[PDB]
Formats: structure tokens, sequence, C-alpha cells
């Protein structure tokens, strides 16, 4: 009966709020204070939520969902029939949760040490090395050391994790875990769609890749860069070569049009991690969107503690499922890169606040890509030279083609370069999940995709025992990654649409939507839907059409593509890496 399904949904929602809230705090306390005590409590609360999940998951499966007239109820019940890990027998559930905590703890406490003295952590020490050093050998020491410590130490857990996560998924009706993760998008054509989208950005990526390779050749020398081969993975200013903006100094198109040192500028003017979130909070309120509650400031962890405390440093945002308590945990460093991250995270918080009146089951993004896109959309405006100048972090750069092409390169090194990395991660994991990649081939298959999609090679040949994917946070933390790919495509579709709505004319990359209430309304109406409707409804609301599309991104960067083509031709570059077998001779 319809009414029995309505009662169940009401019961599931009341008890989920309480249970999910207690979990959230336990998980929070461990994430911000890694100890044995908090570790134990989190594992105990894991069993409690699993017990709530099992109970309602079992009730949910006694209902025939496609014989139910109300769609919103049909949609809630369907979700609740997926128990995720709670489908496992008791022994396996216990092993799975322990393994996840073991992998996460291992990642977060790993250090890379000189035998003489100092021991470095990932954030901020090794990060800062990858961002600032221009010495091949020092970059190499950090890149390899990180992988020797975090990557190799995760390898012992992974096959068993894969086994249990797949068991869970099969018991919830999926064929494996990758299958289950793709289902979150409710888009049967997903793989084809993502591939089409990846192919559309190849012109821009291969041209970017060749130009950066050239500038690397210039700086690190011809004996260490093959201009027809892949780039060594440790020279791009980032530990995973996922964003390249930190080597802007090596690739600046017009050196005669220099930019202010934004890090120097923020420090000299007394910017704190707290001021960086206040400024993002102001952007959101300028659009007519909600302010973060007072509680957010009292309880969030906006910097790395100076306290001895071991914490999980990866930037993230938290919903406690009472509709009032939302938090960010970030090891914020005072620089431009983390100003963008602050906006990204504050986007999560705004999404939480926007859908807080929905049933808890529908309290997530239209799809996971939408959740990651909101902050980034505002950050695109914040990032414009015009806006940064109004924050006094750049001097005037307007009305000069040289600064304009420089800005677009700066943006391209983060936005375009992340397209292939973000695509690659779950191509590898999906194939791990479906058994196409065994633990004999974890690493080799990782590097085949690194080569194929990104055009990177490892600077040091990989040995038996390496598990480089373990050195990226999301692998051991078991966080799906394709969302960031979707995110980078659609945030530009959102930018374009919001700019149109705000009355901006002229090139898209000059748009700044600060204070546009018309832009605000669109985001707000879409965010309010939560997971209540299929994601094309939200896309439609924001952009006036229902597809994912690379058009907005190609239009944003079109002036850069013309400039890269002319430049690369002028120097006779081969686009791609035809000599794909090349690795550093050294
Ligand atoms: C299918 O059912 C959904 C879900 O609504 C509800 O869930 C059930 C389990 C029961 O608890 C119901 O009592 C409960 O309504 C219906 O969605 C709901 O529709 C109503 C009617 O418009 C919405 O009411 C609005 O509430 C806001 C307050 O924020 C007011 O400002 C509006 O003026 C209006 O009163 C309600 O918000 C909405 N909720 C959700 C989650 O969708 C839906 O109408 C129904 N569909 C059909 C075809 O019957
Ligand atoms: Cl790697
Ligand atoms: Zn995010």
């Amino acid at each position: 009966d319809e009414a029995e399904a309505s009662k169940f949904v009401e019961e599931y929602d009341r008890t989920s709020q309480v249970v999910w809230n207690e979990y959230a705090e336990a998980n929070w306390n461990y994430n911000t204070n890694i100890t044995t005590e908090t570790s134990k409590i989190l594992l105990q609360k894991n069993m409690q939520i699993a017990n709530h999940t099992l109970k309602y998951g079992t009730q949910a499966r006694k209902f025939d969902v496609n014989q139910l007239q109300n769609t919103t109820i049909k949609r809630i019940i369907k979700k609740v029939q997926d128990l995720e890990r709670a489908a496992l027998p008791a022994q396996e559930l216990e092993e799975y949760n322990k393994i996840l905590l073991d992998m996460e703890t291992t990642y977060s406490v790993a250090t890379v040490c000189h035998p003489n003295g100092s021991c470095l952590q990932l954030e901020p020490d090794l990060t800062n090395v990858m961002a600032t050093s221009r010495k091949y050998e020092d970059l190499l020491w950090a890149w390899e050391g990180w992988r020797d410590k975090a990557g190799r130490a995760i390898l012992q857990f992974y096959p068993k994790y894969v086994e249990l996560i797949n068991q869970a998924a099969r018991l919830n009706g999926y064929v494996d875990a990758g299958d289950s993760w793709r289902s979150m998008y409710e888009t049967p054509s997903l793989e084809q769609d993502l591939e089409r989208l990846f192919q559309e950005l190849q012109p821009l990526y291969l041209n970017l890749h060749a130009y950066v390779r050239r500038a690397l050749h210039r700086h690190y020398g011809a004996q260490h860069i093959n201009l027809e081969g892949p780039i060594p993975a440790h020279l791009l200013g980032n530990m995973w070569a996922q964003t390249w903006s930190n080597i802007y100094d090596l690739v600046v198109p017009f050196p005669s049009a220099p930019s202010m040192d934004t890090t120097e500028a923020m420090l000299k003017q007394g910017w704190t991690p707290r001021r960086m979130f206040k400024e993002a909070d102001d952007f959101f309120t300028s659009l007519g969107l909600l302010p973060v509650p007072p509680e957010f400031w009292n309880k969030s962890m906006l910097e790395k503690p100076t306290d001895g405390r071991e914490v999980v440093c990866h930037a993230s945002a938290w919903d406690f499922y009472n509709g009032k308590d939302f938090r960010i945990k970030q090891c914020t460093t005072v620089n431009l890169e983390d100003l963008v991250v602050a906006h990204h995270e504050m986007g999560h918080i705004q999404y939480f606040m926007q859908y807080k009146d929905l049933p808890v089951a529908l309290r997530e993004g239209a799809n996971p890509g939408f959740h990651e896109a909101i902050g980034d959309v505002l950050a695109l405006s914040v990032s414009t030279p015009k806006h940064l100048h109004s924050l006094n972090l750049l001097s005037s750069e307007g009305g000069s083609d040289e600064h304009d092409i420089n800005f677009l390169m700066k943006m391209a090194l983060d936005k375009i370069a992340f397209i292939p990395f973000s695509y690659l991660v779950d191509q590898w994991r999906w194939r791990v999940f479906d058994g196409s990649i065994t633990k004999e081939n974890y690493n080799q298959e990782w590097w085949s995709l690194r080569l194929k999609y990104q055009g990177l090679c490892p600077p040091v040949p990989r040995t038996q025992g390496d598990f480089d994917p373990g050195a990226k946070f999301h692998i051991p933390s078991s966080v799906p990654y394709i969302k960031y790919f979707v995110s980078f495509i659609i945030q530009f579709q959102f930018h374009e649409a919001l700019c149109q709505a705000a009355g901006h004319t002229g090139p898209l990359h000059k748009c700044d939507i600060y204070q546009s209430k018309e832009a605000g309304q669109r985001l707000a109406t879409a965010m309010k839907l939560g997971f209540s409707r299929p994601w094309p409804e939200a896309m439609q609301l924001i952009t006036g059409q229902p597809n994912m599309s690379a058009s907005a991104m190609l239009s944003y960067f079109k002036p850069l593509l013309d400039w890269l083509r002319t430049e690369n031709e002028l120097h006779g570059e081969k686009l791609g890496w035809p000599q794909y077998n090349w690795t550093p001779n050294s």
C-alpha cells in the first residue's frame, strides 16, 4: 500500500537524522584527533549505524518500488534498499571497517625523512617542495619518498579492501563496486558520455602539454626532457601532477607582463585562514545565497593544529544532519591556491544549507559532480584579475592582451591539466573492481593510464612492491574520483549560464558574477532539489538545457587555444607523445 510506504519513509527519516548525526561527530573527532581512543569509538559507532542501516534496509526490500505511485517516495525507498557495507556479514563488516581506518591512518601519518635530521609531512612540507623547488633531484627525493612511504605501505591492505567492497556491492545487487559508483549518476550512457567529453578537450590538453614540455626542456635541459615523449611526473609543481599552476613561473607566455606575488601579497596584508573563509562567505551572500551559521566558525577546523595532534589534512566539508551544524576541516595555508580551495569547500556548505529541509536520503547533490562544482563556479569569478585586484592581491592587468593570455595560461594549468588526471583515476579503479586489473598489475596499469591519458612517465622506474595509487588520498580513503571530472566540465557550463543571466557581454573568461542576484537564484533553485530529481532537471534549471557539454570550457579557453596553436607550430612541436616508450635515462 502507498500509505505503508509513506509511513516507512517518515520513520526512516526521523531515525536517520539521529543516527547519522552521532556518527558524524565520532567521525569528526577521529578526523581532527587521530588517536587510539577516537579510533575505537569510531569503529563502535560504525557498527551502530550499520545496525540502523540493516534494519531499515531490510524493511525497504519488502516493498516493490516500481509498484509505487509517488516518485519521491519510490526514490527514497530504492536508495534505502542499498545497504552498502552494512550488507556484509558481521565478521566481514568488522574487517572492512578496520581496513578502511588502517589505510586512512597510514596515509595521514606517513612521513618522508632525511636520515640526518628532519621528517617532513605531506601538508605543508612536501606540497611546498613540489610547488617551489626547481631542482630535479630535490623534486625527485620528495616524489619518490612520498611514494616509498605512503604508496608501498597501502599495498598490503588493498587486495582485501577490493574483495570486501565488491562483496558488499554484489550483495546490494550490483556486479561490483565500480558498477555501484557509476549508478550514483543514474545515466546508462555515462561511460560513453565521459569519453566523448574527454575527447573534446584533447586539442586543448595536447597543445597545453606540448607547450609546458617545451618550457621544461628550456629549464631542466635537453638530456632530461624528450620533446616527443612524455613529461616526467615530478616536474609539474604538484605531487600527483594533477594541476600544474605552480610552475607558472617556468611557462609564463609574456614575462614582460609580470603578476604580483599573491602569496607575498596575502601574507604582507594580514590574511589568515579565517579571513579567507569570510571572503568566500561574502561572495555567496553577495549572490543572495545563505550565510554560514555562527556555529560554523566555533566548531570548524580552519587550520592545521599547532598542538601535536595528528589529523587528516585533506580539505573537506561536513553535514551533521540536524540542519544547523555544518563544518569545514582544512589545513589551510595562506596562499591563492588555498583561497580557491576555501571557496570550493564553502560551496559544499552552501549545498548543505540549501537542501536541509529535504528528507535526509535526498540530502546530496543532483549528482556528485554538482556537489563539487558549486564552490568552483564562484572561484572562477574570484580568480579573475579584475576581482583579485579588488582584493589587492594583483595590480591592474586590464586592457592588455599579454596579461589576458597570461591569465588564461594560469587558469589552464589548473583547469585543463586536471581533465586527464580526473578521468584516469576511476578508469583504473573501475578496472580494478571488475577484475581486469589484478594485484600483479596494479601499478603497471596505473602508469599505462598515466601515459595514455596525461602523457606522463615515472621519473624513476617502478619496482615490485610499489603501489603509487596508494599515494593519492582518494585511493586509500575510498572516495570516488570521477565526480571531479564531471565537476570541471559542468562548472564552466554553470559559469557561462550565470554570466549570461547576470548581463555580462564579451569573452567568458572576463566574467565576474559577484553580487548577481540573478545568478544566485539559479544556483539556489537547483541546489534545493538535492537528490530529489534526476540530475538533468538541475542542469536545466541552471543552464536552460539538460546535457553535460564541453562547449562552455572550450569557449572559455578559445583565445588560449588559438595562441597555443600558433606558438606550438612556430616551434614545430609534435602534439602528443609518439615516442611513448621513452623514460628518463638520467
Ligand atoms: C509525493 O510525496 C512528496 C513527499 O511529500 C511528503 O512525504 C511523505 C512521506 C509524507 O510525509 C507527506 O505528508 C509529505 O508531504 C510530496 O512532496 C511534497 O509536496 C508538498 C506539496 O506541495 C510540498 O509542500 C510545500 O512545503 C513548503 C514548505 O517548505 C511550502 O512552502 C509549500 O507551499 C508547500 O506547502 C512539500 O514540500 C513536498 N516535499 C518534498 C520532499 O517533495 C509530493 O507532493 C507528492 N507527489 C504527488 C504527485 O503526490
Ligand atoms: Cl603516481
Ligand atoms: Zn569537494
